[PDB]
């Protein structure tokens, strides 16, 4: 009687039942296999734990299920042992990436059915659900996850294909920068195990600089904005610079040898690429979702950043909910449990007559 909502991210899967206030599961989005030709698998955590004897791969690169057979594993694990449920008797909601390919979708679809024999299923735009979980039916989202960040302006519930912005800069690239400028402040973080740390150092300490400059040399001639962080065991390396400098990369891709424009930029471009009737609103309903959109004051930074690039008579709104980190899943949750939605599901039958193409016709 309960359907499922699996939000496939590049870094983390989020899964759960249609109706819970939060994803019952949220595990590493990796898959470990032995070493070679001769227990051929291990998803999420099992894989990390037993890493020492398997080589780990992420099956989703920048929002895209690129490693397929590995994914099937992942799904099987999510169901049968992350939810401990029978796919055959549970309708399934799958998150999807903006501009995700017809194929990459028809595949996903195919799978659920042919492989898992789910009863009915559906694929939804991440930013969209995410948006729906904030009230708005129309607006423009900023989804900066782990492997990518997008920009989606949506109209009365419809993402504006033409006007979408894909920025391959996200959490990891971001951690990587951190664990770079941290080996250069006199350390050595290079192995992946240091990453997960420099990463936790990230999630935790570092933040959003309002005025990059006055907040650069603000603590550049002071310790007042410094902090301590105990190493994996004992040490207390201090942070100062690396803090707002890490995220800052989101507003300044240069820092990574990235030619692309920063957030507020792409956000603007996007409104601007949207027929004028709506922008007024777009400016007004600017939603933030995604782990990396979790830094502090990034909220404000954007307020500023934007207004600066927009009509000095635009009512500009920033909406950065606390639940961001799972925004999507929830949206999926709600949308999934909706009566009327019950007609949106794509039953096997439907799928049996017409093919996997049946999915594209949405909402
Ligand atoms: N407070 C925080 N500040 C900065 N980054 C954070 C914070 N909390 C979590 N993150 C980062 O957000 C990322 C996880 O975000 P999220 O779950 O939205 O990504 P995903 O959905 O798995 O991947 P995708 O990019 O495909 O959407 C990690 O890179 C993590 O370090
Ligand atoms: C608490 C946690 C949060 C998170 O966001 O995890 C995601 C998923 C994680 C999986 C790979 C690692 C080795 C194995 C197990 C991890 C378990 C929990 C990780 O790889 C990330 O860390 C990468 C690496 S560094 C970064 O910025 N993204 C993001
Ligand atoms: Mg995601």
């Amino acid at each position: 009687t309960t359907a499922l909502v699996c939000d496939n991210g590049s870094g983390l899967v989020k899964a759960g039942f249609a109706g819970d206030d939060a994803p019952r599961a949220v595990f590493p989005s990796i898959v470990g296999r032995p070493r070679h030709q001769g227990k051929d698998s291990y998803v999420g955590d099992e894989a990390q734990s037993k890493r020492g004897i398997l080589t780990l791969k992420y099956p989703i690169e920048h929002g895209i299920i690129t490693n397929w057979d590995d994914m099937e594993k992942i799904w099987h694990h999510t169901f049968y042992n992350e939810l401990r449920v029978a796919p055959e008797e549970h309708p399934t909601l799958l998150t999807e990436a903006p501009l995700n390919p017809k194929a990459n979708r028809e595949k996903m679809t195919q799978i659920m059915f042919e492989t898992f024999n789910v009863p009915a299923m559906y694929v939804a735009i991440q930013a969209v659900l995410s948006l729906y979980a904030s009230g708005r039916t129309t607006g423009i989202v900023l989804d900066s996850g782990d492997g990518v960040t997008h920009n989606v302006p949506i109209y009365e519930g419809y993402a504006l294909p033409h006007a979408i912005m894909r920025l391959d800069l996200a959490g990891r690239d971001l951690t990587d920068y951190l664990m770079k400028i941290l080996t250069e402040r006199g350390y050595s973080f290079v192995t992946t195990a240091e990453r997960e740390i420099v990463r936790d150092i990230k999630e935790k300490l570092c933040y959003v600089a309002l005025d990059f400059e006055n907040e650069m040399a603000t603590a550049a001639s002071s310790s007042s904005l410094e902090k301590s962080y105990e190493l994996p065991d004992g040490q207390v390396i201090t942070i100062g610079n690396e803090r707002f400098r890490c995220p800052e990369t989101l507003f300044q891709p240069s820092f990574i040898g990235m030619e692309s424009a920063g957030i507020h930029e792409t956000t603007y471009n996007s409104i601007m690429k949207c027929d004028i009737d709506i922008r007024k609103d777009l400016y007004a309903n600017n939603v933030m979702s995604g782990g990396t959109t979790m830094y502090p004051g990034i909220a404000d930074r954007m307020q500023k950043e934007i207004t600066a690039l927009a009509p000095s008579t635009m009512k500009i709104k920033i909406i950065a909910p606390p639940e961001r980190k799972y925004s999507v899943w929830i949206g999926g949750s709600i949308l999934a449990s909706l009566s009327t939605f019950q007609q949106m599901w794509i039953t096997k039958q439907e799928y049996d007559e017409a093919g996997p193409s049946i999915v594209h016709r949405k909402c």
